[PDB]
């Protein structure tokens, strides 16, 4: 029924921006709401409501998917991806750590090339080493790939929700 999605990653990577792009299709250069909600549409039907939880017992409870976000211009954000994945599994008490879904987002892909520091290859290798986690490279700013990425986040959440 309701899909709970958590977004983790270092501060400054674009977690809040990606949520706003997904939820409201906007971006500019929310206090008091623990989550924002967006109706998921698949094949032109409304199938479910997604809660997107941006950055605790009630915090982890009920999570259906976990999204991990680095910034392709910040090397340290990328090196911390496995830490965030691990921090989640160690605290969230999920029914089946073996099968719980993560999705990795490499954000700010709109940046000039000279400012990119993390290569696509390195990210594909890490996503693989972590259990073949889906990898998307994204731009909240320019609306690049966030639709396709959340399409897979929603699909992962739906599968976990109904398991
Ligand atoms: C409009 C002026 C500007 O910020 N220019 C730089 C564009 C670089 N490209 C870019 N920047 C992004 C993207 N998403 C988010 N941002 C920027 O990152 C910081 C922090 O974002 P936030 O969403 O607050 O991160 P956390 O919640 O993870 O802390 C902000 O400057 C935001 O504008 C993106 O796709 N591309
Ligand atoms: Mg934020």
């Amino acid at each position: 029924n309701i899909l709970k999605v958590i977004i983790l990653g270092d501060s400054g990577v674009g977690k809040t921006s990606l949520m706003h792009r997904y939820v409201n299709d906007k971006y500019s250069c929310t206090i008091g709401a623990d989550f924002l909600t967006k109706e998921v549409t698949v094949d032109g039907d409304k199938v479910a409501t997604m809660q997107v939880w941006d950055t605790g017992v009630a915090f982890y409870r009920g999570a259906d998917c976990c999204v991990l976000v680095y910034d392709v211009t910040n090397a340290s954000s990328f090196e911390n991806i496995k830490s965030w994945r691990d921090e989640f599994l160690v605290h969230a008490n999920v029914n089946s750590p073996e099968t719980f879904p993560f999705v990795i987002l490499g954000n700010k892909i709109d940046a000039e090339e000279s400012k990119k520091i993390v290569s696509e290859k390195s990210a594909q290798e890490l996503a693989k080493s972590l259990g073949d986690i889906p990898l998307f490279l994204t731009s909240a700013k320019n609306a690049i790939n966030v639709d396709t990425a959340f399409e897979e986040i929603a699909r992962s959440a739906l599968q976990q929700n109904q398991a």
